[PDB]
């Protein structure tokens, strides 16, 4: 009856509370890559608690890092001063980030880190006397398209790539003098349905931004910290962001810490005598929280000593083969994967690739079937996301993929 | 030495000119009670409660234990489409201690996120119920409307100031309410603007006008929340019932980032419907309802109960007032403002010009640096020296911090004429 109480006082993020009331779920504990509910039923953490859990739950080293920091101080401010763990973590993050990035600006969430990146971009140009550069390009302000090869007319990766790059170039051509920055997810569009960008695409946008003197903001909130088989996904194409947002996996999934990385050139445009009004007057009260910073330092220590990134890249090879036989199912239209970042797009006809009408709630229905079959994930429309913890074993991966295959079949054959 | 050099090499600090940090850096290593200790071993009174969030002091044993216990279960699992135990229990406790009309808890990571969520809730509320014209908001200082600043008003009278500002609000609402979704206001004290305490009856007046003109009242309790003004929430001072209320900072006793937007049932129910009907509030964050933060918040609220912090703040605030009135007598202290443990001393170049020092003399900053050498941290708000001591501060500690502040103020300010 914590259950009937839950229905009374909560308002959950991104969720229709009527859906919640009809199918409540309350998690009590976790161990390894499984979480347990208040009835004792276990589930594989098939989405890494929304793309942030790295080493599974109750990871000893992580538990210990927080316990240790408690023994010193939980929180002191970064407003006008600093603390030991935030400073140490800043140096460590800079060691592993793309080389052009030299500064760490903390915040609480990935959304905050992105918002800061945009404000930085905007004020940067104003600070250096170019107040005309105030517009933004959001790749899906002006908007420019990212390749969606699966639903393209050519079905051709680099045709699609080149055509999208041509359209961005046109946008850049006639408005660059007015544009402060372009924002883009690194390599994989998450919320859009785990859409992996064709080779050379991200590199191409970097090139255009440099050419037309526009700051490139790269969102690594989902992709960062090993998720795609590289520490940061922009390593796949050797891209150097001007500003880079990270969060989620940074703390191994334990606590809210997020970061906006900037280059030295951006930082110095705000560095001056106070009187000169160059200061970046933004931030948050919990910025650089010791508890969160302490757990992130140990998270990173583990990446190094557990060779997590190599292990992810290795395991991703067999994972691909498991997924392709998933492709065989009558309603699996497309399989998309980069590292442990995967999605299975569901469709009513794989020949015409016509989707189900949204009102058949296929994605939701699959997620519920997987739930009863003992696995958590979150659907994106009718794309079944699969983002297993980075510590997942080959065995655990094959078990999670099997549950996906069964749920998809059991649901979609009724067409639900 | 190299910690200090590394600090200058890779950090970009919030709300701070890094050149200022570079010439006077400060790195904190630990905390005990209401004191923090830097890496050189120098100790400082936490005069601003680590920027208005520290409640019981640092390394509060019960707080530490609460987090260790929760670690033994699970650190984080999602509230996206499901929930967890600590977040569920905390929500019930929060509803019990919050204004009665507020029945729903929507978690986020920060006070800013919780205010952003309140705005989006209000906007979509009106659209959901078929009045999409209600798309603007009022921000008290979107239309802006003025809050009473009694100290440098014509009359210097609270009632007169209150009544005038309410008259301006009423006219704005009379003329534009059909286009307005919500009004946003800090509860009783404007913090960042200089710890400006609202005159008696003003907040209630705002609530009445909002109700009268069908505008949702968003009350920001991020600074005032959790005992800071000598009530659990500041809107208790005038018995006001917000439509939406933002809370953060002190919620966890100052340990961890968790935040809440409270809503009424009428608001909640406008988003509750068959999914196909498109009433859903599609916003939120990945760390919403984080177990570690919710666990420490539950123990924070337990300690509020078992030590009645709120009554103690209200009691100690009486003597604090006397100590501040003493400060008020210094040549360059123009005004003293206080509600509970939420205080500011406004510094002026002339007491009955109340002419401020030119901003470029950096008086507030200079005073804050002098307090630092004197063993006490705070942050100035322009030339207002904020004083927001942890709620657990003793009468003796309160007198000690006020004395450092007094000394710092005359020491700096006597050299500026
Ligand atoms: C602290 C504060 C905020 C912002 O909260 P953050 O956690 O720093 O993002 C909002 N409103 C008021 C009144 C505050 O004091
Ligand atoms: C998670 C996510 C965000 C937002 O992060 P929050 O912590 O939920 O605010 C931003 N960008 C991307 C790519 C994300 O995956």
């Amino acid at each position: 009856d914590l259950i009937e109480k839950s229905k009374k006082h909560l308002w959950l993020p991104f969720t229709q509370m009527k859906d919640y009331d009809e199918n409540p779920l309350i998690i009590e504990s976790g161990t390894g890559i499984k979480v347990k509910d208040i009835n004792g039923k276990e589930y594989y953490d098939g989405f890494s608690s929304v793309w942030l859990n790295v080493h599974g739950h109750r990871k000893k080293e992580l538990d210990d890092a927080i316990k240790k920091q408690l023994g010193k101080i939980a929180h002191s401010t970064l407003l006008g001063m600093t603390n030991v763990p935030a400073t140490q973590l800043a140096e460590t993050l800079i060691d592993i980030s793309p080389k052009k990035l030299t500064r760490v600006f903390y915040s609480d969430s990935g959304a905050e880190a992105m918002e800061i990146a945009l404000k930085m971009a905007f004020q940067y140009w104003k600070n250096i006397g170019k107040p005309e550069k105030q517009k933004f390009i959001a790749m899906k302000s002006y908007k420019a398209p990212i390749p969606y090869v699966y639903r393209s007319e050519s079905g051709d990766p680099d045709e699609c790539r080149d055509q999208c790059l041509r359209e961005l170039a046109q946008l850049l051509e006639e408005h660059h003098e007015e544009i402060a920055a372009l924002s883009i997810e690194s390599m994989v569009q998450g919320a859009s349905g785990m859409i992996v960008m064709p080779e050379g695409y991200l590199a191409g946008v970097r090139e255009l931004c440099t050419t037309y003197d526009v700051l490139m903001i790269v969102d690594e909130v989902a992709t960062g910290f090993g998720r795609t088989g590289k520490m940061f996904a922009c390593e796949h194409e050797n891209v150097q962001p001007d500003l880079m947002a990270a969060g989620k996996g940074i703390t191994g999934g334990y606590l809210p810490i997020a970061v906006t990385f900037a280059t030295e050139d951006i930082y110095k445009a705000f560095y001056d005598d106070y009187e000169n009004l160059k200061t970046f007057f933004h931030g948050h009260s919990y910025t650089g929280n010791q508890l969160g910073c302490a757990v992130a330092l140990e998270n990173l220590a583990l990446f190094e000593s557990e060779n997590i990134v190599e292990q992810v890249a290795e395991k991703s090879k067999k994972l691909h083969f498991l997924l392709q036989d998933l492709h065989a199912l009558p309603h699996v239209g497309d399989i998309r994967q980069l590292g442990f970042m995967c999605g299975a797009e569901l469709v009513r006809s794989k020949e015409t690739k016509e989707p189900y009408p949204a009102d058949r709630r296929i994605g939701y229905k699959v997620s519920l079937k997987m739930r009863e079959l003992g696995m958590l994930t979150r659907p994106l429309g009718d794309v079944i996301a699969f983002l297993p913890p980075l510590a997942s074993t080959a065995e655990e991966l094959s078990e999670m993929v099997a549950i996906m295959k069964q749920a998809i079949h059991e649901v979609t054959s009724l067409e639900d």
